[PDB]
């Protein structure tokens, strides 16, 4: 049910892309975004804690990424290296968590 | 830094194994264990929420697994099909999370 949608899916080099998030579970503690197809701390872009309303960069943050309170992710000034897969994890209040994988293509 | 240790590493069929967790981070929301080498909600054994002090089974829970408040995981009555990889994820309060993959061998 949890899914992502890239706006736009095909992104011109140097422009921006917004990863929209649909069907968020109801009771959430926070969000974590990753580069790639896997939840992997070594590739985490950002973590967002809902109660403190706080965004914290992970190792893959480049200074171009913004996360919003509804879990959408904005990436500015995209490069060819940003192309491909991104994985969102949402942390539910029972710690039985959910993932969704999105994608965009820079040309 | 976060590591697991199988106690014992070689486990006789039908006996039990305790996955000890070392180097846990200080500020945490909870823990999640998975069967396999990936964080994947479809293979989640258990989620443990520190604030409500509650364990919640995931799809891979079989009734044989117990998680402790220090994140250690006890699996009773192992079979040869249980051998291999298990993954712990620790959810930090800033949502910059950490993983460790452990392993044991059933003989
Ligand atoms: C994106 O690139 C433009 C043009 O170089 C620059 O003005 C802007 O600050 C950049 N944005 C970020 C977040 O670095
Ligand atoms: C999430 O919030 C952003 C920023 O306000 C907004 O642009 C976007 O439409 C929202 N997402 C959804 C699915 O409504
Ligand atoms: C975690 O708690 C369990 C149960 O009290 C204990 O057996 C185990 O030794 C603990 N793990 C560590 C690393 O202290």
């Amino acid at each position: 049910q949890l899914t992502t949608e890239s706006m736009p899916f095909n992104v011109a080099e140097g422009k921006e892309v917004l990863l929209l998030v649909h069907n968020l579970p109801q009771q959430l503690f926070g969000y974590s975004w990753y580069k790639g197809e896997r939840v992997d701390g070594n590739r985490q872009i950002v973590g967002y804690a809902i109660g403190t309303q706080q965004a914290t960069p992970g190792p893959a943050n480049s200074g171009r990424e913004t996360i919003y309170p509804n879990a959408s992710l904005l990436i500015q000034n995209v490069t060819q290296n940003d192309t491909g897969f991104y994985t969102l994890q949402v942390i539910k209040s029972d710690l039985v968590n959910e993932e969704a994988t999105g994608q965009f293509h820079v040309y």
